[PDB]
């Protein structure tokens, strides 16, 4: 499939990469990355545990802080600490290394480090991975842009770049879907910084 | 063929995606999307039913309104209502699921939802699909741009992104073509918003 | 080979597409397209007929005028009239449909019509084709940009987009090449409009 | 592997292309290209000769000057003169034409000439090559941009475009890596010109 499959077709993991306190003042669009984390949290909660898993990593939180308090994590979020840049640490693997978890929606900090390397690692596991660019950021725009462009060249192998609104509507496919009415209000919310 | 074939080689479907009243004030370049709808309407009428079919969808028109009144639909336009985001609903399938209808010119609202998903669905049917970017739009520029870029990565499989003027001249191939004189005035018309 | 081969490896055709009087005031960067035509004219003359052929087309010159008088065509330029948008008309074919003419440097007007369609036609003939983007233009920037982007997606099949200076140095490969001293002054000339 | 392998997996060559005195005042972002040369010099010295080789070329230094004095070359840098545009001259080949030297980090002047042609030559040798775009430049922005875009289309074959910070963290993979503490200060240094 070139786009995400419908949420009932397979299970989807939402990978929230290192959106932590010490990055908030160093990544220009941090506020959108929080917004996207909240949007996918709301989606995940609407889809339910039959269809969605929400995975959060924190890079060295002793030094870099917890996940931003502006994110309202779902109550069943799985949160892990790491020093590896890719999110695919041994505690995460039993959550995604299952044949039913076919596709990962990935976003966070930093685009050219943890996000990039996570996408690559997921491609090595033969998973579909969709970057939500509007929820990604780096400390410099050039680092971010060049990495997005790198990931856009991997479409052939199952990694592509999309936006959170496109991702929501990819998973649903049809306004008559039973969860549409529940999800529709998320798309009426506006990014804090213009996209 | 990497570009559209000449109009006599196969039949071409013009897919006008959801250019409806309630989007007109929410999609910045809506006026160009109407302009492109009118340009392809004029082309379709010049080519005739031997070579062209014009298909319009409206997403939930009870809520989102009819197709914009600024569009002058051809008298033989096939207009359908849908809730599916992709245009390939059961009423549309007998119009395009024919071996002679090899290529679809696709444009409208919104780039990252209905247009994107329609392109993907057409690629699944092994059709050639050409996006007229100058007739596409989203409520946010970021959603639109990222989706265009996604579709530009699918060239290998028969989806590429072009403009209405390029599309017209792709179908004709030569100024001595019998319909050129009829079509040429369409290209002298100017987009309402600068491209 | 991914780039142009060295000029002695095979013969190179310079395709100067329709840089005519009536377009000069309608294509914003027309002055650069003339500049690029002159640069390649100088290169062609330095390489000699052993290694280079210079082919000019004019689209309906009765209506659109001759090739711009600001271009100093080489004395052995082959100039042809056409109504086909692609340059590969029957009079041109005996100049390029030879196994030694492996690669074509292509530029001119308009990017999304004659240039685009010529590239496609050359790809059908299994030739390498390199677009000199700095010598290409359209009446609208959007038409031009979208077509360049389309052609950049065809790299896999032997069409890529480069610039005239890059093209010169691709053909030569080494400053100790016998023609370098002759060609070097062309690269010191400055585009009339900043690139 | 789609990204650079970890530094212990194979040996990495840092190719510093022609960052010479006479270009410094002619390439707008020359100061960043020096900065990137220094960053990779520091990385190379931290990794050691087991894992890294630093190769510098100078194009006709009699005419174009030495490598910029603002670059602090490592004491074991291998520096060579050339007239070939590609860096893969006979003196360089015994440094990289070894099965252990699997990947080259490439940057310098000019993007559309020596850098471009070096990437192509390395691809011919079946090496992985990663362009550090933030350390590349040309005398004109258009020449540089178009060449970067050309190289971004070669990802399928083992050439991609990244940034120096992304490259550093690709080679390391994990903050608990023994050299991280040594390398981390390099990433806290700021480019002289905003990226």
């Amino acid at each position: 499939s070139r786009l995400l499959k419908h949420y009932g077709s397979c299970k989807t993991a939402f990978f929230c990469c290192d959106i932590q306190e010490k990055f908030m003042g160093r990544i220009a669009n941090s506020a959108n990355c929080v917004f996207v984390a909240n949007r996918f949290a709301g989606l995940h909660t609407a889809l339910g545990t039959a269809h969605s898993v929400y995975i959060v990593t924190e890079q060295y939180p002793k030094g870099l802080g917890a996940t931003s308090a502006d994110i309202r994590l779902p109550p069943d979020a799985h949160v892990f600490s790491k020093k590896r840049f890719a999110m695919l640490v041994p505690q995460v693997m039993p959550l995604v290394d299952l044949p039913e978890v076919e596709q990962v929606v990935l976003w966070g900090f930093e685009t050219h480090v943890c996000i990039l390397q996570t996408a690559a690692a997921l491609l090595d596991m033969k998973k579909k991975v969709v970057i939500a660019v509007d929820g990604c950021g780096s400390q410099s725009q050039g680092d971010h842009c060049t990495a997005i462009q790198l990931m856009q060249s991997w479409s052939g192998d199952g990694c592509y770049i999309s936006t959170s609104e496109s991702i929501l509507m990819q998973l649903l496919k049809d306004a008559s879907d039973p969860v549409f009415k529940t999800i529709a209000p998320l798309m009426k919310q506006t990014h804090p910084i213009r996209i």
